[PDB]
């Protein structure tokens, strides 16, 4: 059996923080979706790039569920999830499950909206660490990656391969994500 | 005046080095025209990331020239950019003006298939040094990037903000690609 990934694309994602992680989870042979929020359109990206998703986040989640929901980064595409009912019950769904979440950069203030892992250790963008903390319901870090059980966070575009690689670990194990590092280049 | 960039996407191109590159020269204020080889249609990347480019190649060929041409790698990717005369006709126009051609992965192959650059220090992704290398006409290296002149090569998905960053220091300085650097998180 394999294990599968939701990605959650929203306009004004960070393009980076999205392809890495897709690719580095099919280079694992994971089986990612790559969902967009408002549908099957392009999605625009924070820095233009134009991605086409798999499928709509509305079909995608009726096809769960998933082994990890992964939040992209950028801060309007963070906000976006933010607003969105149907990754609140995404989110919500998965953590009542026992499921990876994992979010990189802005991306965990949407865990914040959706009130989702309060008390766990996370990390984000530095410039996102305010609005993560308002309220005090988690706990910072400056690691790169931080993961406290199910809650998998990261910081930036340049964490964003460590991100996917721990997203790996926890799902396919620690051979498979040497074995997927090396031909990176790291 | 802005300096501007083209990035020729194929079919097969790896997508993580296709998008970092794009990301990083825009967030460096670079004019990006990323151009579909086959035409505008979506690209479907080697990790099936699907990409709508910016315009087709033969359309953005008219509006050159460029600061700066970018062939990302993904051995199919590089396949298809090496097969195609357009691509061979930019890029010597390219060298002829003495503009900078930047290359990673097995992208660097293409520089091999259009007689470009010979008797450069070049580095590719080690699985494409037998390639790059038949018949001697280039000197390897192992460097995370290299640059001999206007050719800039580089070798994998995980030097690939290391090459970005290196383009926008070749374009728009030193100080411009390390204010760029900070906010990735590197």
């Amino acid at each position: 059996a394999s294990k599968r990934a939701l990605v959650i694309l929203a306009k004004g994602a960070e393009e980076m923080e999205t392809v890495i992680p897709v690719d580095v989870m099919r280079r694992a042979g994971i089986k990612v979706t790559v969902a967009g929020l408002a549908g099957k359109d392009p999605v625009q990206c924070s820095r233009d790039v134009v991605i086409c998703p798999d499928a709509s986040l509305e079909d995608a989640k009726k096809e769960g569920p998933y082994d990890v929901v992964v939040l992209p980064g950028g801060n309007l595409g963070a906000q976006n999830l933010s607003e969105s009912a149907a990754v609140k019950e995404i989110l919500k769904e998965q953590e009542n499950r026992k499921g990876l979440i994992a979010a990189i950069c802005a991306g965990p203030t949407a865990l914040l909206a959706h009130e989702i892992g309060f008390g766990s250790k996370v990390t984000t963008h530095p410039l996102a660490k305010d609005k993560m903390m308002n309220g005090g319901h988690y706990t910072y870090s400056e690691n790169r990656v931080e993961k406290d059980g199910l809650i998998l966070t990261s910081r930036g575009p340049g964490t964003s391969f460590k991100f996917a690689l721990a997203i790996v670990e926890a799902l396919n194990g620690k051979e498979v994500a040497a074995q997927v590092k090396a031909p990176l280049v790291l």
